[PDB]
């Protein structure tokens, strides 16, 4: 979890600040055991109003 923070924070400022998600259960998944790519297609999902 700490090295996908360090990863994003690299690219997509906006991104960062978006990172501080209300709900664990978003973050839950990674424990659970997924990719990065994986996750984040699915937050991009979000900002995919914008």
């Amino acid at each position: 979890m700490a090295g996908l923070l360090r990863f994003l924070l690299s690219k997509g400022r906006a991104l960062y600040n978006w990172a501080k998600s209300h709900v664990g259960k978003v973050w839950e998944w990674l424990k659970s055991g997924a990719t990065y790519e994986q996750i984040k297609e699915w937050i991009e999902n979000a900002l995919g109003w914008r």
